[PDB]
C-alpha cells in the first residue's frame, strides 16, 4: 500500500506491539532473559512481521525512530524479577551518533539498573559497519549495557569481528541446527560453540524445535537456548524459568 505512510502514523500512535521470547540458561544462571521482537499493528489491529516493513522503513529514513520506539518501550516494560531484555538494533541505529547520548538520558529517566539491556547486532551489520559497531559497543559498555552479535557464523571469518567489538553474547545462526542427524553438522556446531567459549563468549543457540536438538545443544555445551520448543514469542513475559 503505502507502508511508509502507515509507519509514519504508527510511530505517533503506538501502533506497534512488542513480543517476548524467553532465552533459557543451561548452566545455572538466574536471570530471566527475553528477546524483544517487533510487530507493526496494521489499521485493523493485525500483527505484521518485520519482513514486511523494516526494509522500507530504513529506506524512508524511519529505522532510527522505530528503534527508539522499541528501546523506549523495552526500558519501560522492563522497569515494570531479574529480567534482562535482548533488543535488536538496525544498521541505521549503528550509524546514528545520537543513539548513545539519547540512550544515556533514557536509561537515567527510568532509573534502570545496570546490566538490564543487551543490544543485538546482526553479524552482517557488525561486519559491514565495523568501525561504528566498535564505537557503539564501547559506548554501551560505558553505560553498563551489554551487547550481542546474532546470526553468527556465516561470514568467511566470523571470529575476526570479535577482535574489534565489545560483546558478551554470541547468538549463532539458525542454519547450524538444521540437519543435525548428519555427524558433519554435529561436529560443525560443536566446534563453533567450543571456539566461542575459548573466546569467553556466552553462546546462545536459537531455533530449537525438537528434543533431539535441545539435547544435542546441551551436550555440545551451549550456554543458552531459544526456540519454539521452549516457548515462541508472546505478548507476555510469563515463562517459568525456575
Ligand atoms: N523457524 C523458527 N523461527 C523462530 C523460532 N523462534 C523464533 N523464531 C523467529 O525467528 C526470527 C528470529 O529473529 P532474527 O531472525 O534473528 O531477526 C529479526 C530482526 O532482524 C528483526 N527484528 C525483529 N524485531 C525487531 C526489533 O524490535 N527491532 C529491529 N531493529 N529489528 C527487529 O526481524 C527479524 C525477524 O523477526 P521475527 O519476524 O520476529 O522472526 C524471529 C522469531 O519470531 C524457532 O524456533 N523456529
Amino acid at each position: 500500500g503505502d507502508v511508509i505512510a502507515i509507519l509514519q502514523q504508527a510511530l505517533e500512535t503506538n501502533s506497534f506491539r512488542l513480543l517476548f521470547q524467553p532465552v533459557i540458561s543451561l548452566r545455572g544462571d538466574s536471570h530471566e532473559n527475553y528477546e524483544v521482537l517487533l510487530r507493526l499493528l496494521n489499521p485493523q489491529g493485525q500483527e505484521v512481521p518485520p519482513a514486511e516493513f523494516l526494509h522500507a522503513a530504513k529506506e524512508a529514513g524511519l529505522a532510527e525512530k522505530i528503534d527508539r520506539w522499541v528501546i523506549l518501550n523495552s526500558i519501560k516494560l522492563l522497569a515494570e524479577h531479574q529480567t534482562k531484555l535482548f533488543v535488536h538494533l538496525s544498521s541505521a541505529s549503528l550509524q546514528d551518533p545520537g543513539l548513545l547520548p539519547w540512550l544515556g538520558v533514557a536509561l537515567k529517566a527510568a532509573r534502570l539498573p545496570p546490566e538490564s539491556l543487551v543490544f543485538q547486532i546482526s553479524e552482517a551489520d557488525a561486519t559491514s559497519y565495523l568501525k561504528q559497531a566498535k564505537q557503539l559497543t564501547q559506548g554501551l559498555a560505558t553505560l553498563h549495557c551489554q551487547a550481542a552479535i546474532s546470526q553468527f557464523g556465516c561470514s568467511l571469518n566470523p571470529f575476526n569481528a570479535l577482535k574489534h567489538l565489545t560483546v558478551q553474547f554470541i547468538k549463532i545462526d539458525g542454519s547450524f541446527v538444521q540437519d543435525l542427524n548428519q555427524v558433519e553438522n554435529q561436529e560443525i556446531l560443536k566446534g563453533l560453540i567450543a571456539e566461542l567459549h575459548e573466546q569467553q563468549k556466552l553462546s546462545i543457540v536459537p531455533f530449537v524445535e525438537s528434543a533431539s536438538v535441545l539435547a544435542t545443544l546441551w551436550q555440545a555445551g551451549a550456554t543458552y537456548i531459544q526456540g519454539y520448543y521452549l516457548q515462541g514469542p508472546s505478548q507476555a513475559m510469563d515463562y517459568d524459568f525456575s
